[PDB]
């Protein structure tokens, strides 16, 4: 119920959110049905609509109008947006020559500068270019401010995931808007974006920056717009409020745009009919902007103009649907299109098996346009899969297609409406989308490498001066942004130091089942032996420094000629492994008299040891090595990589996949960066929540043994980003990327596995990209301890993500 016979009169826009039965005066009242029964008469007044012309300079003021263009509208604070264009002689803000914000130039009792936010729903990164002439006023924040070229969304690439990422800093795992559509079997309930359910407040996790501010003091006006809300009437409510007395004002603000969203999905994201809303959109800007300027704010006001997501040309004929590989369709529940969700139509259907579901999905027409994905199974970028809403069958789409359940899904909901939509994974360049900052907190005509839209929260807390909550953003990582107000993290404390043993058993004192046809046999070189165990390659290999050890736990680090390793006792293999290639190192291969060799390293007790017996007994699960053979430096060198504190279990499907990046591509790059200094290692994530799993909940062991099986390996590939300098002797900046492979039976993701590794490895490699920040998460390690750089910087680079799509 609501008792809509209270009115708005003196209440418009009010910030406080009244409670029922009483009726609402806020920006949200048209959405919840309970607005008073005066609103639109006061509150969305339109008459004579948003500008002054030269007739209305002076008038006496009506206050059915829109917008004023009296003398005393300055004082009121609701002149119509050109008034002083129209009225004072006074330039459009677009017209006037930029001249940088050295410091912020604010009235009298504005505290801090305050903070809009300006979203844009849709708002593809390469808009920016392709629109910028029908763009002027968006064009001079970005030329002005500090833009980047893009800013890559969450997945998936929608709109409520992806605005409730940029109000919290969170993944949609964590603050659980995990779709634009979701059912919680906890609550068994649905949220969607037409009706109720969605206003529970179950539904939003995290802290929203709004929430933030209102907790420390800071205030804010409320995000959220009624969709019959028009964008001028919000743009002079955001006016009018920042016309409130200092105790009444806030200090952050956000606007949003539906557009140029909605008008993407009909057109495609360059129809010609794109070309108006881009243009009205940089009207609204000017609104704005000429606004700020008549209160004196333009120099004082930090403004981010950011975009949730991108779009790209998606038709109904490129639809692909379960209907043609299932043979139990209306067994299954799909949320459908740009990704596809699956779960049991009924959980009283035991006959129901995902096991049977992913087979039916799987490699089954030669251009098939989507993949299926236990969620466990996603690459580890996508962050995916840690919440009870995101269902256990996922499908990966390709980009400009869809997934639906039945054709009839299609057109009855027979002819084709859309051309465009956006969802796919967050590393296409076409769900790519923008951001500027402009304003006396932001750099002056600068341009910042392309960063995750999961960072800005921290950025809006700095510009507030707020503490942000617990997020995902890596505080410091844009500090290079910012003018002021940088955040000066130090690195967290190595929590446990490693053991540095020397040799202390006897080969005899090993039982691990293990041969190695080693028995070959000078005080010249048994010096030089010696002194290479006790680290003195060590400068050429360990180029940052040793990762840290961020929890409690027993390691050892052991050394050799041409790699250093981080050993744990309690997971019986290395946490790192760090070697160093330069482009001149030469790939050999493993001598037919080693082939199974594997020796036991007489610095690490039996106890702490894998043994081979293990490996011969379970049928399923051989062997690799961290530290490659094939680039050892020399044939005695070779014999240390046959080390059994060196092997690690692996699936023979995955010794494939990692062969071949070994022996190929590690060389391969080398080449190409002109060295490379690698770090690779284990990941347990069996809980599938992004974090290092504690011992305890391991699901899977090499069989009769306590040798943990990892979910995933990873490397680290670092070098000079200056590539004229070498990898180990570089001045500057470095150049990273990574990769976290899932560690799995089957090569069955792969539908091209059974040509040789070259036609599909890498293509499995790039869909692994990792940041080193996703490993750090993953291992408790922290790397990079030791550079030249600033840790600010350091922080960017493990943020960086490389994406291997085009321009
Ligand atoms: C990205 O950044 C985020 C934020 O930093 C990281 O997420 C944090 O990760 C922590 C570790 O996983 C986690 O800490 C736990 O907090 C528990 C208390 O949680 C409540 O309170 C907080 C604080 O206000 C709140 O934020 C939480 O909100 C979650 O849950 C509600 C629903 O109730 C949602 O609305 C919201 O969206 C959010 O959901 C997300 O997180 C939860 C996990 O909390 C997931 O289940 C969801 O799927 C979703 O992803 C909560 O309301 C606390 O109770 C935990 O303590 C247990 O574990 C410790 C280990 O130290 C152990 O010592 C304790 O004994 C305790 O165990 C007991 O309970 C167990 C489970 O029932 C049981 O098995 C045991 O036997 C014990 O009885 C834990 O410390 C923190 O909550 C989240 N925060 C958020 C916001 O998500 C995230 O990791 C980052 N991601 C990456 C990849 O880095
Ligand atoms: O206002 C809106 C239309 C809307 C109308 C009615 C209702 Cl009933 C609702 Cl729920 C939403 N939307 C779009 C969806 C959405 C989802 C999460 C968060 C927001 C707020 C937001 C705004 C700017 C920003 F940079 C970050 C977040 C937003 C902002
Ligand atoms: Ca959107
Ligand atoms: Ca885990
Ligand atoms: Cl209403
Ligand atoms: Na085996
Ligand atoms: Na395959
Ligand atoms: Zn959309």
């Amino acid at each position: 119920w609501t008792a809509t016979s209270g009115s708005c009169k003196g209440r418009c826009f009010e910030l406080q959110e009244v409670g029922p039965p009483d009726c609402r005066c806020d920006n949200l009242c048209k959405s919840y049905s309970s607005c008073c029964h005066d609103f639109d008469e006061l509150c969305l007044k339109t008459a004579r609509g948003w500008e002054c012309t030269k007739d209305r300079c002076g008038e006496v003021r009506n206050e059915e109008n829109a917008c004023h263009c009296s003398e005393d509208c300055l004082s009121r604070g609701d002149c119509c947006t050109n008034y002083q264009v129209v009225c004072k002689g006074e330039s459009h803000w677009v017209d006037d020559d930029c001249e940088e914000i050295k410091v912020p130039e604010c009235p009298a009792g504005f505290v801090r500068p305050p903070l809009i936010i300006f979203s844009v729903d849709g708002f593809r990164a390469s808009y920016m270019k392709k629109g910028s002439k029908v763009m002027p006023n968006i064009e001079k924040l970005r030329s002005c401010g500090t833009h980047a070229p893009y800013m890559r969304p969450v997945y998936p690439t929608k709109t409520f995931p992806n605005l409730y990422t940029l109000a919290t800093g969170l993944y949609p795992e964590s603050h659980g808007i995990v779709g634009n559509s979701m059912y919680d079997p906890v609550f068994d309930a649905s949220f969607h974006l037409r009706g109720r359910e969605k206003f529970n407040h179950r539904w939003w996790g995290g802290q929203p920056l709004w929430i933030t501010a209102t907790k420390q003091g800071v205030r804010a006006g409320t995000f959220f717009w009624s969709v019959s809300i028009p964008h001028e009437r919000r743009i002079l409510t955001i006016l009018q409020w920042l016309s409130l007395p200092d105790n009444e004002r806030p200090s952050v603000y956000a606007f949003y745009s539906e557009q140029p969203d909605f008008s993407g999905h009909k057109y495609g994201p360059f129809g010609p009919e794109m070309t108006n809303p881009l243009r009205e959109i940089d009207k609204t800007v000017g609104q704005l902007m000429d606004g700020l300027k008549q209160l004196r704010l333009h120099r004082c006001v930090n403004v981010i103009f950011v975009g949730d997501h991108g779009m790209e040309d998606v038709t109904c004929d490129r639809t692909e649907f379960l209907s043609n590989y299932l043979t139990n369709v209306d067994d299954i529940t799909l949320v459908p299109g740009t990704l596809g969700r699956i779960r049991a139509k009924s959980i009283n259907n035991s006959k129901y098996d995902p096991k049977t579901i992913i087979a039916a999905l799987t490699c089954k027409k030669p251009d098939q346009h989507f993949k299926p994905y236990m969620k466990q199974h996603l690459p580890k970028r996508l962050h995916y899969a840690n919440n009870r809403r995101i269902e256990d069958i996922h499908l990966l789409v390709d980009r400009r297609w869809h997934v639906a359940r039945k054709p009839l899904d299609v057109y009855k909901k027979g002819k084709c409406f859309f051309q465009g939509d956006h969802g796919f994974d967050n590393k296409v360049n076409s769900m790519q989308t923008v951001f500027v900052g402009y304003g006396p907190t932001f750099k002056y005509r600068t341009k910042v490498p392309p960063f995750e839209n999961i960072e800005l929260y921290n950025v809006m807390c700095d510009l507030l001066g707020l503490k942000p909550a617990p997020n995902n953003g890596t505080h410091g990582s844009l500090n290079h942004l910012l003018r002021t107000n940088t955040f000066r993290p130090t690195m967290p404390d190595e929590v446990s130091r490693p053991n540095y043993p020397g040799i202390m058993y006897l080969q005899s004192e090993f039982d691990l089942g293990c041969t190695c046809d080693d028995k070959v046999e000078n005080k010249l070189e048994e010096l030089n032996k010696r002194l290479h165990t006790k680290g003195s390659t060590k400068e050429r290999h360990l180029l940052y420094g040793r990762p840290a050890v961020l929890y409690r736990t027993s390691y050892d680090i052991l050394y050799h000629t041409d790699f250093e390793s981080g050993y744990s006792e309690i997971f019986l293999m290395p946490l790192w492994t760090s070697y160093t290639i330069s482009k001149q190192a030469e790939v050999s291969s493993i001598p037919e008299h080693l082939t199974n060799c594997v020796r036991p390293d007489v610095r690490v007790s039996p106890g702490f040891s894998q043994n081979c017996l293990a490996y011969k007994n379970d049928k399923q699960m051989s062997y690799g090595f961290l530290f490659p053979p094939y680039l050892s430096s020399s044939p005695e060198a070779k014999y240390d990589a046959f080390l059994v504190t060196n092997m690690v279990p692996m699936y023979p499907a995955f010794k494939r996949v990692w062969a071949y990046f070994q022996r190929v591509l590690v060389k391969k790059y080398a080449s190409e960066r002109n060295g490379v200094n690698v770090i690779s290692g284990p990941i347990f994530d069996y809980n599938y929540d992004g974090l290092r799993d504690t011992e305890d909940e391991i699901k899977q062991y090499v069989e009769g043994s306590s040798i943990p099986v990892p979910t995933h390996y990873y490397s680290i590939i670092t070098s000079c980003l200056d590539f004229t300098q070498p990898a180990d002797k570089c001045d500057g900046p470095l150049s990273v990327s990574s990769f976290i492979l899932p560690h799995r039976p089957d090569n069955d993701e792969s539908c091209n596995s059974s040509e040789d590794e070259s036609k599909w490895v890498e293509e499995l490699m790039k869909m692994h990209t990792a940041r080193v920040r996703d490993i750090e998460h993953l291992t408790g390690l922290d790397f990079y301890r030791k550079t030249s750089r600033s840790y600010s910087e350091i922080l960017t680079l493990k943020t960086y993500l490389h994406t291997y799509e085009s321009e």
